[PDB]
């Protein structure tokens, strides 16, 4: 009931920002640029081997953010700064306009700030200060930026309405996002669809009761082999992620629990019904069988176990299968994954000192397996374009990638001078 204070370090990774993937930001996921962004419609390329921006000449980048859901980026520099760039119709940039953004560029609003983490759902953003305040831009529609209504766009970054323990990490669905507090809390806030919110109810009436500011998700759940449903006390989450409908949180007694759209397997339970309610993804429960970390994909689920090894679930190719059960990644048996991210359909992961992707077609560069190469792959692949380039962290959007490249020593510097320098048209 004391106030806890916190001072958050940002990210220990050091190193240059590396893209690849789709650039024309307002084409991303549509068959053509809306009418309004007509004048872009042959603006940014699809990048097939990785790239560096040249506006990021002598800026070190501790921290790359999108999302699943997302056409926009952020990075955050070594000292502490936040950028952003990409598609901007909702104000998801927070530049103070609706106006898309070809390269990287500081945040005006909030370079004041020490950020150390930020997160992207399909058309908002949260950033989070080292003091644990968490501010909100972009769309609002659904009460996702939790400011305590709900208006369209919402350009400038705003701090959001909450008055409890401070912030230490945060997930964005496409429509909701989620904080966590550093008791172990959770929050939601945004569109209650599908129960995704976590609060036992769709909020549906077609109209949907959003919730406008954090709301505590109270009760965790557990269903026993004969149907019965049970809480699970005391929850203390650790880390929390999200996909376009559903979420995932890792606790601190090692426990996955997972819930909001059942489709497509994303939830793990072995069946495709929604969850309203987190709910104890059974395979994680068992003593030293556990999760050390968990990802989010567009509509899929990731953990890796206490012992290291992968597991997938849900469906990266929504067209012809799904997975409804924590599945080992059998090609992966005995890699070390450091950072791993999934888009629509695409994964990459760094892993030992590799950076590994794989994907089905439609691709648009992302996998990084560079001109004239395949341009999807079934199984996992060593990206070779990063050949003596180590990946520190590894981010997706729906169609891109971002990659921190470590360049501490001079024959990684070259290694990374030899990339191309992606310098876009502007406006």
């Amino acid at each position: 009931h004391t106030k806890e204070r916190v001072k958050l370090e940002g990210s220990k990774c050091k190193g240059q920002l590396l893209i690849f993937g789709a650039t024309n930001w307002d084409l991303i996921g549509r068959k053509e640029v809306p009418k309004q962004q007509a004048a872009y419609r042959n603006l940014g390329q699809n990048l097939w081997g990785p790239h560096r921006y040249g506006c990021l000449a002598g800026v070190r980048v501790r921290t790359v953010v999108s999302g699943s859901c997302a056409a926009h980026s952020l990075l955050i520099t070594t000292e502490g700064k936040l950028w952003s760039w990409g598609r901007n119709e909702k104000g998801q940039l927070g530049h103070g306009d609706t106006k898309r953004v070809e390269a990287p560029r500081l945040i005006e609003g909030l370079s004041h700030e020490v950020i150390v983490s930020a997160a992207c759902g399909r058309n908002h953003t949260l950033a989070l200060t080292e003091t644990g305040s968490v501010f909100a831009f972009g769309e609002n529609k659904m009460g996702q930026l939790g400011l305590g209504n709900q208006t369209d766009a919402v350009p400038s970054p705003a701090q959001i309405m909450y008055n409890g323990q401070p912030i230490t990490k945060m997930a964005c669905g496409a429509e909701f996002s989620m904080i966590m507090d550093c008791k172990g809390n959770l929050y939601s806030f945004g569109c209650p669809e599908y129960g995704q919110l976590g609060h036992n109810s769709d909020g549906k009436f077609i109209e949907y009761d959003c919730e406008l500011v954090p709301r505590r998700v109270a009760i965790f759940i557990e269903k026993t082999k004969d149907g019965q449903i049970l809480p699970v006390p005391n929850v203390v989450v650790r880390d929390v992620a999200c996909g376009a409908n559903h979420t995932l949180v890792l606790d601190s007694q090692k426990r996955v629990f997972s819930w909001g759209f059942g489709g497509y397997g994303r939830l793990g339970h072995a069946e495709q019904k929604d969850e309203m309610v987190p709910r104890l993804v059974k395979l994680f429960d068992f003593p030293g069988r556990g999760a050390s970390q968990i990802y989010a994909g567009y509509t899929c689920s990731f953990a890796v176990s206490e012992v290291g090894g992968l597991f997938f679930w849900g469906a990266t190719n929504t067209s012809r299968e799904s997975t409804m059960y924590p599945k080992a990644v059998q090609d992966l048996c005995g890699w070390r994954i450091r950072s791993l991210a999934c888009g629509k359909s695409s994964i990459i992961v760094a892993a030992d000192e590799s950076t590994i992707s794989w994907g089905p077609s439609p691709t648009f560069g992302e996998l990084g397996y560079g001109d004239h190469k395949p341009k999807s792959s079934t199984a996992a692949q060593e990206v070779k374009t990063l050949d003596g380039i180590f990946s520190e962290q590894v981010a997706m959007g729906y169609s891109h990638s971002l990659v921190i490249a470590r360049d501490e020593s001079e024959t990684e510097k070259e290694k990374i001078k030899k990339l191309p320098e992606y310098n876009p048209r502007t406006l």
